[PDB]
């Protein structure tokens, strides 16, 4: 399985890494798929890249 | 937070479901984000749609 | 400019020939972008797909 | 609704609150989605990471 | 490294796999990276959810 | 066609030219689609960005 998270950038290098390693078990544990052949992309994004009932998450 | 998650077609509804679930708890306590906020998409691929060392996973 | 737009399954085709329209209009006037680049990709999800909070939507 | 923007770099914050805003409103009215559930993401693509017909945008 | 492409639907099996074989190469020996590290997502699109210029 | 590349940070501006030239022509000839039609977006990756097996790739 392929997963890609949009996330807010401002976390860490450790909570990233926390975030690949829980959703890659996760993964692994609902689709009873090998952990090896999960892959996990984190993408962040910018507080001025992000909308939300088309106000800025920023504001 | 907003998670794609590709997968192979072939699993149930429930898998499915659970997969949800289990993934969105993962996003929200690893980010320490509101749960509600998190949102998940399951995108199936058909066999003949995915590629591995350039041959399909077929 | 590339727009994906994941939406729930059960809109018609002219609501998302609508969809399609008005999105790129946006993107256009917004970025002073001309309207013939503007490329828009629905992707409709089961409802089984989408999860809010864990749950189904 | 989730909607991905790929644009090329060189934007203002400001442009970018109007596609956010504006691109919303489109979603919202199209589809009768409740605004405040239409979510938007902004990807800013740098010039030499785009390609038409195999050419950079860049040129 | 990952590679997904949208296109219209209509081709065949046939043309698919030609299209993730040589896509995959060409990863392949731009970035040199390992052939089997390549992966590809072919995702369809139905006519009627691609615009153009405001149009479908 | 519309092709998304992910790949790791580290390359040089015309090692991403020659992906971008050599994925575009892959994807015409493969498709009879016209080259001009082709468009490919680089994504890059932060190695700190990408998974395996739940540990960085690195």
């Amino acid at each position: 399985p392929i997963a890609q998270i949009h996330i807010l950038e401002g976390r860490s290098d450790e909570q990233k890494e926390t975030l690949i390693r829980e959703v890659s078990e996760a993964i692994s544990r609902s689709l009873d798929a090998p952990l090896t052949s999960v892959r996990v992309i984190i993408t962040e994004m910018a507080k001025g890249h992000f909308g939300i009932g088309g106000e800025l998450a920023s504001k």
